[PDB]
């Protein structure tokens, strides 16, 4: 049997970042599909793009700096290549925005590197970023906070972006996802991120949903949900999973806002892709 995590939202993390999640949501009218690489797992258990296992590689990196680039390895310490991907696994796929890493090492005692993913000399997929003034050195490194992009220009905080990788060109980004149409909607979690402003990171699935699937690795053209509030037992609300990974509900008007994240979702059956799901 299908099962998802019997464990409330509101104890769940983010999985674009180590983040307790603090609600549910539905993305801006100018958002169609997104082409998030972390948080990526399908329901049969398979990840993708930079998505790990363990939240302990969640918004992370990995490297030497050089004194004027930083080369980048994989969270171990192992080699990362082109082919493998956009970026070393657990790397930080939050588009729109400029970063602020705390950097440290194992066997000294850290240094904060701010990080503008938008020059050319941001490259991860050739495994190299610049080193804005991150002295020569390994170093480990997790996103602490973050702040406006500093070149779109008056620009402002997008977490639905996904960061310029390349160019080189094809950097073997996890394919997009798309709204299933017909009503429904994705369905996001949200967690509150540190820096000057009210950001809100949005994300296809927990972090615990991912290591329960790619753990429970189970053989459906899409999953009927219930939210169901633990204590009363009573169902919130219908919604859908697919097999690509994702959450859909179909908002009562102009959804998931409206709902407390102290319930948990419930596999109920297995029903048709165009199964019409009840107003949310």
């Amino acid at each position: 049997p299908f099962t998802l995590p019997n464990l409330p939202l509101s104890s769940l993390s983010n999985s674009r970042a180590p983040l307790p999640i603090s609600s549910m949501g539905i993305s801006p009218d100018n958002v169609q599909s997104v082409q998030f690489q972390n948080g990526r797992c399908t329901l049969d258990g398979r990840l993708v793009g930079t998505t790990p296992v363990s939240l302990s590689h969640v918004a992370k990196i990995r490297g030497t700096s050089n004194g004027t680039v930083i080369n980048l390895t994989e969270l171990d310490g192992t080699p990362f290549h082109p082919f493998e991907g956009p970026a070393p696994i657990g790397f930080p796929d939050l588009g729109g925005c400029d970063w602020h890493i705390n950097m440290t090492q194992f066997g000294h005692s850290q240094t904060q590197y701010d990080v503008d993913t938008t020059p050319d000399t941001f490259v991860p997929h050739l495994g190299s970023i610049q080193a804005n003034g991150i002295g020569s050195g390994n170093y480990v490194g997790v996103l602490s906070w973050i702040s406006p992009p500093s070149h779109p220009s008056g620009s402002q905080v997008d977490l639905w972006k996904i960061p310029n990788y390349g160019s080189t060109e094809a950097t073997h980004l996890a394919p997009s996802v798309y709204p299933p149409g017909f009503g429904e909607v994705l369905v996001f979690f949200m967690s509150k991120m540190p820096g000057p402003g009210a950001y809100n990171l949005p994300c296809l699935l927990p972090q615990e949903y991912i290591s329960h699937l790619a753990s429970e690795q189970a053989p459906g053209e899409a999953a009927l949900l219930h939210y169901v509030d633990p204590d009363t037992g009573r169902n919130l609300g219908e919604f859908k999973a697919y097999p690509d990974g994702f959450l859909t509900c179909v908002p009562n008007g102009a959804g998931p806002q409206q709902l407390p994240i102290n319930g948990v979702f419930v596999f109920v059956s297995w029903v048709s892709r165009f199964y019409q799901l009840k107003p949310v």
